[PDB]
C-alpha cells in the first residue's frame, strides 16, 4: 500500500545524455542513434537571447563549433540542421546505449517523468505534468536545457519534452523532441505569460480513488450530481470540463473501488466548496492533479519496466 | 528556480536488481559482486510468516533451493548464509554492473532515494525521508520486499535501505543491508507499531528557506525567538528538538538569505501556532519536512552525479 508521486527509472535515458557547447554556452543533449539532439539557442549569446535571428545565427556556425562530449570521450559532428527549435547534429558514431525510443507530443494533462542534468550529467529524476496552458513546474536551474520528459513503456522510452526557457514567472516551457514548443511559447527572453493554469479535473478524480483504495474514505459524502451541474461548480474553481471521455477512463477505477463517477463528483464538489477544514488526503492538503488515471492504476496494481 | 521532491538517478541501481525466489515466494534481491542481499523472510511461507523459527527454516534450505534470476540470465548458488535479517547468496559470476557501492546505516531524519521493483524489475523511482520513528512513508506492494533506499554522492551509491515489511499502519519497515531493522520492528506478521511520528524542524526549516529563495517570502515575520522557547513551542506540536548543530547546519542556507535562523524559527513558531490560513508554500499546504538541508543545497545550486 501506500500513495507516492513516483518517477519512471531513469538508467536507459542516463545513457543518452551528452554535453553540448557552441561558443560560450553548454546545455544537454540527447544522443540517440547517430543525432544528438538540444535546444537551438545554445547557438546564442547572452545578448543575442533579447532577439534572435537563429537562421542567420546559425549560419555563422560549421560542424567544427558544435563540441559534443559523452562522458569524457568527444563526438565528431558531420552535419547540422534546425528542425523548429531543436538542433539536430549528426555525429559519426551511433550511440551504443541507444534504447528502443519514440516521439511523441503528450497532450495537457498527461505526466512525465523529467531527467534534471547539468553539463550531460544527471542530477535528478521527478515526475510532472503538463498544465493546461502548456507550462510545467519543475526544478530546473542553469544549465538545465536539454534536460528531457519521458515516459517508459516496458522497454520503450516515449521522449516527449526538452526544457528550453523558464519564464519571468518561474515555471518552464519546453518543446517535444521534433523542436516545437508546447503553448504559445518562443525562444526568445521577453516578456512571455502563460494563460489561467486550470486542473486537471480527471487527474484529481483519480487522485481520489487512489486515496479510497489507500483508506482515506473521510471525503465521500451521501450525495451525487450530474456532468452539467458538476462541470457548473467545476468552471467557478478553475477546474477544466469534465466529458465523458474522462468518465470512461476513470471506468476501471470506478469498478475496483465500488464508487460510480458521479458520486466521486459530489464528493469532489462538497471539497471544493467547503475546503478540507485542516484535514489531509494521502498526506496533502491539498487536491492533486498530476496523478492520470494510468499512473493512480498502474501505482495501485504495480507494472513494472525493462 | 522551482522545488521538487527530486529522486537521485537510478540506472546504476538498476543495474543490480534479481530476482530471489525461494520456494514459491519470491522477491527482489542485491547483487553486489558475487553476492546478492535480500530479505530472509523469502524462506518463509505465507503461514511460517507468523511466527517464523528462521534458523529452523533456514537448515531445511540448500544452494539450490534460491533460484536467482538477472533479468532472463540464472545465477548459480554456491553458499548462503544468514546475517541478521538478511540473506546472502554467493553466486558464481560477479556483477559485472557493479557500482561503486558502500553500506550505510542512515540517522533518522536523513533522505534517500527508493527503486520501487517487482519480480527483480525496476518500476519506479522516489524520495523518502527515515522518520524519527524509524519507519518510512513509501509505495510499497506485494511482491515489493527487496527494494532497496540509497544515495549517490558523484560515482559511489551508498545503500541504506532494504524494504521489508508494510506493518498494520500502512507504513514501512525494513533494514540496512547488514540485516539490522531500523526501529524496533521483526520480520514477524504481527501486531507492531511505531511510536509517535514526529516533525524532522531542521528539515522544515531547510524548507522554509528553498521557498526564501524561490520567492515565496510572506511567512518571513517580524519576530525572532530562543532556541528555547523554540523548542518550548515545538514539544507542543510533536517537533524533534532543535540544537546548536541543526543551527550550524542551516548556517550555508543562511548565508545565503541573509535570514538567521532564530528569525526563521520565529516565523515557523506562528506558522505552527496560526497555521497557514488557506496559503501555500511551494506548492503545498503543509510544512514539508522530507529535505534535508543537504537536499536543498543541492536542488537550490544543482549538483550532478556521475
Amino acid at each position: 500500500s501506500g500513495f507516492r508521486k513516483m518517477a519512471f527509472p531513469s538508467g536507459k535515458v542516463e545513457g543518452c545524455m551528452v554535453q553540448v557547447t557552441c561558443g560560450t554556452t553548454t546545455l544537454n543533449g540527447l544522443w540517440l542513434d547517430d543525432v544528438v539532439y538540444c535546444p537551438r539557442h545554445v547557438i546564442c549569446t547572452s545578448e543575442d537571447m533579447l532577439n534572435p535571428n537563429y537562421e542567420d545565427l546559425l549560419i555563422r556556425k560549421s560542424n567544427h563549433n558544435f563540441l559534443v562530449q559523452a562522458g569524457n570521450v568527444q563526438l565528431r559532428v558531420i552535419g547540422h540542421s534546425m528542425q523548429n527549435c531543436v538542433l539536430k547534429l549528426k555525429v559519426d558514431t551511433a550511440n551504443p546505449k541507444t534504447p528502443k525510443y519514440k516521439f511523441v507530443r503528450i497532450q495537457p494533462g498527461q505526466t512525465f517523468s523529467v531527467l534534471a542534468c547539468y553539463n550531460g550529467s544527471p542530477s535528478g529524476v521527478y515526475q510532472c505534468a503538463m498544465r493546461p496552458n502548456f507550462t510545467i513546474k519543475g526544478s530546473f536551474l542553469n544549465g538545465s536545457c536539454g534536460s528531457v520528459g519521458f515516459n517508459i513503456d516496458y522497454d520503450c522510452v516515449s521522449f516527449c519534452y526538452m526544457h528550453h526557457m523558464e519564464l519571468p514567472t518561474g515555471v518552464h516551457a519546453g518543446t517535444d523532441l521534433e523542436g516545437n514548443f508546447y503553448g504559445p511559447f518562443v525562444d526568445r527572453q521577453t516578456a512571455q505569460a502563460a494563460g489561467t493554469d486550470t486542473t486537471i479535473t480527471v487527474n484529481v478524480l483519480a487522485w481520489l480513488y487512489a486515496a479510497v483504495i489507500n483508506g482515506d474514505r473521510w471525503f465521500l459524502n451521501r450525495f451525487t450530481t450530474t456532468l452539467n451541474d458538476f462541470n457548473l461548480v467545476a468552471m467557478k474553481y478553475n477546474y477544466e470540463p469534465l466529458t465523458q471521455d474522462h468518465v470512461d477512463i476513470l471506468g476501471p477505477l470506478s469498478a475496483q473501488t465500488g464508487i460510480a463517477v458521479l458520486d466521486m463528483c459530489a464528493s469532489l464538489k462538497e471539497l471544493l466548496q467547503n475546503g478540507m477544514n485542516g484535514r489531509t488526503i494521502l498526506g496533502s492538503a491539498l487536491l492533486e492533479d498530476e496523478f492520470t488515471p494510468f499512473d493512480v492504476v498502474r501505482q495501485c496494481s504495480g507494472v513494472t519496466f525493462q
